């Protein structure tokens, strides 16, 4: 077969594959409630891509599409309906198996960005050139009006009037604009995708540790914010790089789990070892939440496949 | 002897190394007449990365740093002074051998995006969290207070007043105020790392055809504009991907030139050929410039090794 390999990128040469930010710190928490299945950054160890994760940095929690009706807030702002295509600009088909167009932001919460848009019309007096504009926006996912499945979203802008309709339109994510209760940051709590009363589809499956003492590792990113107190985090169960590492080796699976080493090259040592489990997330044995302090110089190595029986040592 | 690769990435899942956008179109312009000497996006096929370029998609344009003061200053807009470290948060140490911080812009323009702050002192009240705001934001790479390679830059905000001194600041890109001639936007010229005045060093060389009908190759990307009429674009000799694979591979050279042909897998047929440098850069046989009209799931697959007389067919 094909032998499988991960990169040896090292932690500050990672990114977040759930949020346009690079890897901070490895990260634990055994007591979390909540499911965890998030829907980008999700891939086999033999490289199939799942939920909305596709392969560009640029298109996690990116849109693309046209604006078609401007509505104002009761109290303050302007929204704005938009119809979203593929990223590639292809027409979104819903009947595609896939919980939402790919990229689509896979948490609740107030996404904040940059809305620009690049006119289709060129005015010959320019040299035949397009008009432009961009602000600043925010995307509620958990809004009724976050219908990506159905094909079309809205976002909001303290701009009262110059967004135009009919053209084409591009969402950059930079944060989040809050995190007060109000604002519903909830990083596993999904959007649904086609509406309130509408069951998410197609989606990648939930994941968990199965063998007692042991529990998910995340790659973690400080998400910015817009205004008020918090330091808000996502947490990714592979980066980016790994998801497009993956995909392109499609090296055989041959068991459910991988035992991987992170290790410092300097010394050589294994500074902990860590269960990569076939529908890509990592566990280890660890009885604490928190990040994990490592140097700075460490990576994952593959070490050879286990099964679910194996047991890691403590960290 | 490790075997020259490329990753198997097409087009539409290719970023460019110079600004976070996604890969748009392949491009010649065979009578450019500026020297094309670009910074960020550099990387020998063996795997040593030059200029500025480091390996995170999020680093490219970006700033870490602490905002210092308000400062006067006569253009439009309210201007702010910034520290700026290495993006991994250590101190910049201008004695290093290359000729800004990694990632810092390696072209001349308003560079728009969006500055954050997250507070280094927490509020117990607060639960022990810290306050945090963000706003628009230009950076003016050709002003003589842009001086990365000194620890300092200026950025301009329409916000007038809530942006906090001595806090740490993020930039984050997004696209261009403008294309104006008043501007100055133009993606060859190379900023003054240290002000006005000053001669650059520590660069990656320049590129450019050195055999009879052949021209750079670039992946293209449009990028965003704040206001104004335009349709700006930024070349890059290798996409981010490919500076990533390179330097995980670090495959020894075995010419100066690696013959690449242009697949369209689907079809399984060449669609063109071109030479892929020791410095990382390609070129075609071709004697006009624009687009080249072509599938966006074609790929670069590696032939062979080939010497200083190979004779490229016309595109
Ligand atoms: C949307 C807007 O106009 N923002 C300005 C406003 O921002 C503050 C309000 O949004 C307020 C509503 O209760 O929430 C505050 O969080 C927010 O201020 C932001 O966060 C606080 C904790 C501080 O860090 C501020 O610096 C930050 O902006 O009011 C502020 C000034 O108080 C600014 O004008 C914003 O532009």
């Amino acid at each position: 077969s094909k032998p499988f390999t991960l990169p040896i990128l090292t932690l500050g040469e990672l990114t977040n594959s759930r949020f346009p930010l690079p890897i901070d710190v490895l990260y634990t928490n055994p007591n979390e409630s909540a499911i965890v299945q998030c829907q980008n950054g999700r891939c086999t160890l033999d490289g199939e891509l799942q939920g909305t994760t596709q392969l560009l940095p640029t298109g996690i929690c990116a849109f693309r599409g046209k604006v078609t009706q401007q509505v104002q807030d009761e109290h303050r702002g302007t929204h704005w309906n938009m119809t979203v295509t593929n990223l590639n600009g292809t027409p979104f088909d819903p009947t595609e198996d896939v919980p939402a167009p790919l990229g689509t932001p896979d948490f609740s919460g107030q996404i904040y960005g940059v809305i620009s848009q690049r006119n289709t019309n060129t005015v010959p007096g320019e040299g035949n050139l397009p008009a432009n504009r961009a602000h600043e926006a925010v995307i509620a996912t958990y809004s009724p009006k976050f219908t990506p499945k159905l094909g079309n979203i809205q976002f909001s802008t303290w701009e009262t009037q110059d967004v135009s309709s009919g053209q084409p339109t591009k969402f950059t994510p930079v944060g989040l604009a809050s995190v007060d209760a109000n604002s519903h940051f909830d990083q596993w709590t999904l959007p649904s995708y086609s509406g309130a009363l509408t069951l998410n589809m197609n989606l990648a499956p939930s994941v968990a540790p199965v063998f007692p003492g042991e529990c998910l590792l995340f790659f973690r990113s400080f998400i910015p914010l817009k205004g008020g107190y918090g330091n808000p985090a996502i947490d990714c169960l592979m980066p980016q790089e790994w998801v497009q590492h993956l995909y392109q080796e499609s090296a055989p699976s041959l068991s459910d789990v991988a035992l991987v080493r992170y290790v410092n090259p300097e010394t050589g040592r294994t500074l902990f070892e860590a269960k990569l489990h076939r529908n890509g997330f990592l566990t280890v044995a660890r009885n604490s939440a928190g990040p994990v302090v490592a140097p700075t110089n460490g990576y994952f190595r593959f070490d050879s496949w286990v099964n679910q029986f194996y047991t890691l040592a403590p960290m």
